[PDB]
């Protein structure tokens, strides 16, 4: 059941998964429509969609984490680490951010998000507003893990265990596969937030201009300046399979020690490592599982963290090629090459030189223990003239240039509704009206941007849930749809120089 | 009809307008009553008042107004339509090809500036006819504004009409003998009205997009954007200028040719076939019972003038790369902008161009000069090279432990702490009548500023700072270096919208 696996008495029962699903069939889509190709992951007992055990997805989802992937050799790993190391000292310049205070941690943690495996609850149910601080047990387990931390003794990399409730595409549903969640214990979530929320602030301030995309606003001229950057390389769009169950430890080890150099030398900062470089314990019930492999997605700053695994991959990947065909590589890899990357979505433009062995860095690439395809589940990874990222398709308009939101992200969004947890996403849909109103106005504002065909697609459907679910929408009209559009765009520029 | 007065081609406006403001707002420090080492400039002549210099109110707007009278050279038609193709094409490229809709009544006088002169026709600033919430305007202003909308609906253009001044500010000592003060253009409420309804939809698609066309305008020096800039010009050769007396030199036909680029980006309208009407006809500037009409160059001081003023830089360094290209018998197939990277902020410029095109870039200048422009050579010393160290809006691109950034130019900051606007006083030697709460932003700032140099210039700079504090009775808290750095990175991460709003 749980033998084979690197599983253990955890000493605590941490409690089961949460059954069902938030995911409610409209009031005004009945019926599967055709052209939908998503719908709720597979929820264990009482979706009589398919038999399929909660705890089996758990072990499943988990089998990739159960022993490490190859990785990259001590010495290319090295050398890997110099490019990123020196080109992003380039960009966000030498200086190290001094550590964050106790207070100013706890004000960043999120309030709406698990306390992790040793204080049951959200972390909001422990926030006193009057006081601006947190209050009763969750306090006294942050006080104590921040003090221990303060004399060099790291927290434990901690997580409860539970599976994304979310849409899924269909074939991923039948297959019985559904996505892991690692809820981080609070502790270790602040004393990594302390250590380099400077740095990983430095880095989004500057997006897209170093490889580590988070936080990119894909809706501003900030989106403009990615496109731009393409030109005159070999573009290749991709969006790499399991990336995170794919991620090896001493990759992971040398992205922390690269956010490390940013960071100024303290207690905390080392605990932070410490801690995040170790194995991940997931917790459910009473055993826990100790990783053997992998990150798992919700550690703390997950995304930063893996993109920079990712320059570190690709740069070896590059670097390894270019050696096998005896040729010396000149300079920095993210000057020669441009690389944008968020998680194991990316898109590489390099140099004829690079693009034309372009054929053994992937097969670096893969040999490293990752999967590369292929945005557009291409099925064939080749160059393209079509820029692909974060569901985007980067597109010409009358406005200029958009990244459009791919369209089925967009519809799926009128016949699925997020709310009250059931084991029948046939069953009326507790929700706030007001809310779901301006969710759909969002939506509209999104599609406008795909011009007056795809938009009409999108009005037909708009108009028909309105009824049905009895809401009033306003960017059910194109002129408005366009416009509020527009304002979020003009919208994501500071402007007259400020000072 | 036409007289002439000192050398100048003038004729009775009807209408009084009344001279120009007495005197200068400016007054040297308390803290400095001794000149200081490296002190560049001083406080323009200002006549009436001045013991200093003996030039008079009505000397150098003659001064001034000089070169308006001579028309420029420019660039030959033939040359002028091909420039024009490839930045009109090129800003399609970065803008897209929709036509802005004209901006509503109300939309148009929101924008319209309070603290500003009333235009030639009507009189005091545009606030003492404005009352908080009543939604609209009152008085004579209100008419004269409803009826231009109006004319403007049904064709009828308004005045390209000027109160003119003269800049109060701190200018070079070297020009301040040579009797010169910039001119200020006051403009007609009524005509950066219809400019307004026309264009500002456009110029907002421009700077909202800033820095990826060459229009600089409202580009934010001290964010990201300066970062971007920076990375635009690795690659070619780099020449930075700022071009010596730019609105003056300006052509009628390269202003024309920007306006219609500006119409093609709006959808066509009675409003911009009117604004576009009044603001090629040449402006007459209307001081007293007289008024001058220009026969070449720009107001400063028309409506959206830093837009169309870079809009014609691009004309003409396009016409002059291209011509010098014709002229070695080179074929050049590319977009000029896509080939080169252009900066453009009115008068001051950052090229950077291809190695080719390097390599003829003698020749351009003269093609530019020979239009009847004068490039220099934005670093002090000139020639007029090409530089590694950018320099753009008195910003030099510098590394620094946080990453690239526009420094401002030193002398630029301690220049503040010597000087100080307050009242209007026939000296800068008194004690003045200032504001301390102003006063005290502005040097903070300034420290803030001097903090991205590093710490050893910026303890200079400290330095100036104590001694500037204890003369004019004050408290600094960017004294500390720490403070000053930290303002900075307020308003540097400040400038940067993440967590993906949308």
């Amino acid at each position: 059941q749980w033998k084979g696996l690197p599983v253990v008495k955890s000493g605590l029962d941490v409690g089961g998964m949460p059954t069902g699903t938030r995911y409610h069939r409209s009031p005004a889509w009945p019926e599967e429509q055709p052209g939908e190709t998503h719908a709720p992951a597979p929820f264990g007992s009482g979706d009589k969609r398919y038999t399929f055990s909660q705890t089996e997805m758990l072990v499943n989802g988990l089998k990739p984490y159960t022993e490490p992937t190859a990785g990259v050799p001590p010495q290319l790993l090295s050398r890997a680490v110099t490019h990123v190391r020196s080109y992003i000292e380039t960009i966000i310049g030498t200086h190290r951010s001094p550590v964050l205070t106790y207070h100013q941690a706890c004000e960043l943690l999120e309030r709406t998000t698990s306390c992790g495996p040793f204080v049951q609850g959200l972390k909001g149910d422990y926030w006193d507003e009057e006081q601006q601080q947190y209050t009763g047990v969750l306090a006294n387990h942050l006080e104590q893990a921040w003090d221990k931390a303060n004399k060099g003794i790291a927290p434990r990399n901690a997580y409860k265990l539970a599976l994304k409730d979310e849409l899924r595409p269909i074939e991923k549903n039948k297959a019985g596969k559904r996505r892991l969640l690692w809820g981080c214990d609070a502790a270790t979530t602040l004393i990594a937030t302390a250590a380099f929320k400077a740095v990983a602030t430095r880095l989004q301030v500057v997006t897209p201009m170093t490889p580590v995309a988070v936080g990119i606003n894909m809706d501003s001229v900030q989106m403009q300046v990615m496109n731009d950057s393409l030109k005159g390389g070999v573009l290749y769009c991709l969006d790499y399979s399991k990336w995170d169950s794919t991620q090896n430890p001493a990759v992971t080890a040398a992205s922390l020690a690269i956010l490390e150099r940013f960071a100024e030398p303290h207690p905390i900062v080392s605990c932070a490592i410490e801690a995040l470089s170790s194995p991940a314990e997931g917790y459910v019930n009473d055993i826990k599982f100790v990783t053997r492999g992998g990150l798992p997605s919700g550690m703390p700053f997950t995304s930063v963290v893996n993109s920079i695994n990712h320059m570190i991959y690709v740069a070896a990947a590059i670097l390894q090629a270019y050696e096998s065909h005896n040729v010396p590589y000149t300079g920095n890899v993210f000057q020669v090459e441009t690389i944008h990357t968020y998680g194991g979505g990316c898109m590489y433009s390099v140099c004829p030189a690079t693009a034309s062995i372009f054929h053994t860095v992937l097969a670096n690439l893969t040999s490293y223990g990752l999967k590369p395809t292929a945005a557009d589940k291409s099925d064939a990874i080749k160059p393209t003239n079509t820029p692909v990222f974060l569901k985007r398709t980067f597109t010409q308009t009358p406005h200029g240039i958009r990244a459009l939101l791919d369209i089925t992200s967009i519809t799926r969004q009128f016949y699925w509704l997020k709310a009250n947890r059931t084991s029948d996403p046939s069953s009326p849909p507790a929700f706030d009206r007001q809310a779901r109103s301006a969710q759909l106005e969002n939506a509209l504002a999104y599609a406008s941007q795909h011009g007056p065909v795809m938009f009409d697609t999108v009005r037909q459907i708009a108009i028909k849930t309105a009824q049905g679910e009895g809401l009033v929408l306003v960017n059910t009209n194109y002129d408005q749809a366009l416009a509020t559009y527009n304002a979020w765009f003009i919208g994501g520029t500071v402007p007259d120089p400020v000072g």
